[PDB]
This record gives structure tokens, C-alpha cells and sequence, in this order.
């Protein structure tokens, strides 16, 4: 909703030492995402431009009406690290959200420039910006590195039952609490952070629980078409005019994108928490057919987990939710 009495110079966000560490790590059409270091501690920063009457990245700028739902969401899956009866922590928490005023910091163009050169954008040069114009910068916990950045990285199968298992846990919670859809778990928006911790926690409909960690913590991200309700009141990412997004392939995610729509008859005000289901069998997926294991599936006990999984992809589209995955099915 709000922060401060009007707009704000990107100094306040980003005084010059911090400008200093920012470094890109990603982006999208609604713009870029930055790592960086605040009192000694990293943190990814989300910069959106806002009221903005020409086109940005291609696509239209969001208005201030058009932003707050990302907000919503993202603040009250935060909330969720810290509830009681639905908890989990599976997800990012937000530090700070803030209306920022001026052109593009030539310093962070400078890191652009860099992303841009090892990686390739699909969006155009940040530098046509003026000096009255107006960003969201959104500012939150530092996740890790996302799974396909993670393939060669992954040590065990019993690793890739342990991160299923943390992002359905995850959904159900989220499902539970505020009836959430994410619409978007491409390998990309799930980060991985080594974690000293033996066992992670969650509460499900007031039942507490474990997971094993496999010394990971694994985070969700990208809540850009994503969708929950508190009090009857939806806040999610109308797509039905939407066509790019149902036309093109090569890999299965974009088959997820046509599966959701026939699953909702391309109704996204309503729930449909299969959606959920949907995107954990493409993660399946992926964790079977594209993941490279430090430790190799040779010995009987690695064997058994592998045929564990399998079952659960074969198994797992004749579910109705992460809630009922997570319950119901017998991985776990
Ligand atoms: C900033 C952010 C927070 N949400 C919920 N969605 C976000 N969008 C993106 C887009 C691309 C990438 S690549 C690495 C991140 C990280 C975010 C946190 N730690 S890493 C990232 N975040
Ligand atoms: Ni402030």
C-alpha cells in the first residue's frame, strides 16, 4: 500500500556503497533483478518501472493498481515464515517495498551491460529513462541459485526427493493459508541455498512436520502470475487474452501453460489447485530426465529412491492439489 509520503531518489534504496556490490542475476518483461549486500548481509532487489505511458521490455508499464497484487501476494507469503497453523518458510521474504524516483543509476547500467554480455537479454537497454520517472523496488531475503543453474550441482536422488518434497509441502501450505496457484515453477524461479541445518519445519492445517533437508533450503520465487484470496477477495494475473504464453514449446513447461487454461477454461479469477500438481510433475520431470548427480545411482538404496520417484511421476497427475499430494501420496 505504502511506505513514505511521496516518491523517493534511488539513493535511499541504494546508497552508493550498495550501488557498488549490485549485481544482475535475472529479469524478466517487468524488469531486472539485482543481488547485492546491505549491512553484511545479500539481498535480491526488484526494480519495476511504474506510470510510465510508453512501452518498457516490450509489454506496457504497469500502473500503481497494477503492481499491488505482486505486493499482496509476495508480503503475505512472507507472513507465512512466521504463522502458526499454516507455516512454512519455502518461500522469499520481502525486507522492503518502495516508490523510487529518476533515471536508471549509471551503476547498475554498468551491471546490465555485464548480465547482457556473459548471458544475453531479452530486454531493451534500461538508459532511455528519465529523471521523473517512477519504480517499485521491491527488496528481499537472498534465496541461492536456481535448480538449473544447480543440475551438475545436485548430490543424490535422495536430494531431489528432499526438494519435491520441500516445494509441495511448500504449495500445500500456501493452498491452505490463502489458496494459492504460483502459475509459473519453471526450474528457474526455484533457488537452492546450503543450509548446516539437519531438518527443516512446516505446519499444514495446525499439524507440524519435517522434511529432510539434504543440506538444502530450497526457496520460491517469481510471483508474477501467480494468484491467492483472503476474505473472498482474489488477487492474481488475468492472462485469458493472453497468447504467447499458450503458443510455443520445445520444452515441456510450455505445455504446462496450455494445461492450466484446459484445466480453468481459461477462467483465472477461479482456483484450481491442480495447476500446483501440474507444475510439481514438470519439476518431476526435470529431476529425472535433465539432473546430473555427483553421487551415482549404482548401489540398491539409490536404486529404490529412483523407482520412489518414478512412481510418483507416473502417479502424481491423479492428485488434486499439493495438499492432497502431500497428504495422499505415498513418497512421503
Ligand atoms: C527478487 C524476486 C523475488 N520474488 C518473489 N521473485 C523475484 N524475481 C526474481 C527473478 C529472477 C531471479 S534470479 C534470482 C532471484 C532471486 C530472488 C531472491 N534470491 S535470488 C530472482 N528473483
Ligand atoms: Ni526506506
Amino acid at each position: 500500500e505504502c511506505s513514505q509520503k511521496g516518491p523517493v531518489p534511488f539513493s535511499h534504496c541504494l546508497p552508493t556503497e550498495k550501488l557498488q556490490r549490485c549485481e544482475k542475476i535475472g529479469e524478466g518483461v517487468f524488469g531486472e533483478v539485482f543481488q547485492t549486500i546491505a549491512d553484511h548481509t545479500p539481498v535480491a532487489i526488484k526494480i519495476i518501472a511504474i506510470e510510465g505511458p510508453d512501452l518498457v521490455n516490450g509489454s506496457h508499464q504497469k500502473t500503481f493498481e497494477e503492481i499491488l497484487p505482486e505486493i499482496i501476494i509476495s508480503k503475505e507469503l512472507s507472513l507465512l515464515s512466521g504463522e502458526v497453523c499454516n507455516r512454512t518458510e519455502g518461500f522469499i521474504g520481502l525486507n522492503s517495498v518502495h516508490c523510487v524516483q529518476g533515471s536508471y543509476p549509471p551503476l547498475l547500467l554498468k551491471a546490465w551491460d555485464h548480465y547482457n554480455s556473459t548471458k544475453g537479454s531479452a530486454n531493451d537497454r534500461p538508459d532511455f529513462f528519465k529523471d521523473d520517472q517512477l519504480f517499485i523496488v521491491l527488496e528481499f531475503e537472498f534465496g541461492g541459485i536456481d535448480l538449473e543453474q544447480m543440475r551438475t550441482k545436485l548430490s543424490s536422488l535422495a536430494t531431489a526427493k528432499s526438494i519435491l518434497h520441500q516445494l509441495t509441502a511448500s504449495l500445500a501450505v500456501a493452498e491452505a493459508s490463502l489458496r494459492f496457484e504460483h502459475r509459473d515453477l519453471h526450474w528457474g524461479n526455484v533457488l537452492l541455498k546450503k543450509t548446516s541445518l539437519k531438518k527443516l519445519h512446516y505446519t499444514l492445517n495446525g499439524k507440524s512436520s519435517t522434511i529432510p533437508s539434504c543440506g538444502l533450503q530450497v526457496s520460491i520465487i517469481d510471483y508474477t502470475l501467480s494468484r491467492l484470496e483472503r476474505d473472498g477477495i482474489v488477487v492474481f494475473c488475468d492472462v485469458s487474452m493472453d497468447e504467447d504464453l499458450f503458443t510455443g514449446d520445445g520444452d515441456y513447461q510450455f505445455d504446462i501453460y496450455r494445461l492450466m487454461k484446459k484445466e480453468n477454461n481459461n477462467r483465472w479469477g477461479e482456483y484450481h489447485p491442480y495447476s500446483n500438481v501440474l507444475w510439481l510433475h514438470y519439476l518431476t520431470d526435470k529431476m529425472l530426465k535433465q539432473m546430473t548427480f555427483k553421487t551415482k545411482c549404482n548401489t540398491p538404496a539409490m536404486k529404490q529412491i529412483k523407482r520412489k520417484i518414478q512412481e510418483f511421476h507416473r502417479t502424481m497427475l491423479n492428485f488434486s492439489s499439493a495438499t492432497d499430494l502431500l497428504c495422499q501420496h505415498s513418497l512421503f
